[PDB]
């Protein structure tokens, strides 16, 4: 007919046309973490919105290389280098430094998240913005690997509310990646989520990672529908706006009948 008919029982996912200014890349959050707190970053609640009832630390915004790699420091006989976990053996030592002489179970100061001073031992963060699709098609996003606990939400009322980024923290727990670190142990790799989404929309896109101890890790990926990957490196695709909650036209239900 003259017009598609729309996704079935309003199954597509809400996205955004803010109109104000688009800055690149997404804001961080940073909040309070406690060392060795392997049970609070294992709620839904905490992960999708408590994490903000904790001290919030700071932010850096305009970030648009968004994965986590962070190695702690091994103290060796020729200096204090970071040391990639699966150099990491013993008791403990670092591939080509020798034995180590630093705990593995303090905190650590480092700027290596976003170049905010913090502890990346033990920390959570909230990454905003909202992903740009070039092209309409499938999006499965993903985390390579989990270390320690992380959500990925994309959406209108998943993420957040259109024109509304800088706003307390939703409520949703319907992620589009669940990678809630698992009560019982355990968790595979390359955990996965799918969004169909129409070009030209700005779709709100929330991840909230947390550390527990030592080594951080969180390769986050985007499968595009011409089947090419983007990884790390989202400069292109992530862009943040300032609140404009007056903005009546903001939000598109249906990006596939708008
Ligand atoms: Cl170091
Ligand atoms: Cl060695
Ligand atoms: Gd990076
Ligand atoms: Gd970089
Ligand atoms: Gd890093
Ligand atoms: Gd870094
Ligand atoms: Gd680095
Ligand atoms: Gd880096
Ligand atoms: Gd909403
Ligand atoms: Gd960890
Ligand atoms: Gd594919
Ligand atoms: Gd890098
Ligand atoms: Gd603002």
């Amino acid at each position: 007919g003259l017009v598609p008919r729309g996704s079935h029982m309003s199954g597509a996912t809400e996205a955004c046309l803010p109109a104000g200014q688009r800055k690149s890349g997404m804001n961080i959050n940073f909040y309070q973490y406690s060392l060795k707190d392997s049970s609070t970053y294992s709620n839904a609640a905490y992960m999708a919105y408590g994490y903000a009832s904790k001290t919030k630390l700071g932010s850096v915004g305009g970030q648009t290389d968004i994965s986590i790699d962070y190695n702690i420091p091994c103290v060796s006989s020729s200096g204090t280098f970071p040391c990639p976990q699966e150099d990491s053996y013993g008791n403990w030592g670092c591939k080509g430094m020798g034995a180590c002489s630093n705990s593995q179970g303090i905190a650590y100061w480092s700027t290596d998240l976003f170049g905010f001073y913090t502890t990346p031992t033990n920390v959570t963060l909230e990454m905003t913005g909202y992903f740009l699709p070039p092209q309409t098609g499938s999006y499965t996003f993903s985390f390579a690997t989990v270390d320690d606990s992380a959500i990925l939400s994309v959406g209108g009322s998943i993420a957040f509310e259109c024109c509304a980024q800088e706003q307390p923290p939703i409520t949703s727990t319907n992620f589009t990646i669940n990678g809630i670190k698992p009560w019982d142990g355990s968790l595979p790799d390359n955990i996965t989520g799918t969004v169909y989404m129409y070009a030209g929309y700005y779709y709100p896109l929330k991840v909230v990672y947390s550390n527990a101890v030592s080594w951080g890790t969180l390769p986050i990926s985007v499968e595009l529908p011409d089947g090419t990957t983007v990884s790390d490196n989202f400069e292109g695709y992530v862009y943040s706006f300032d609140d404009d909650l007056s903005q009546s036209n903001c939000t598109i239900p249906d990006p596939s009948i708008h």
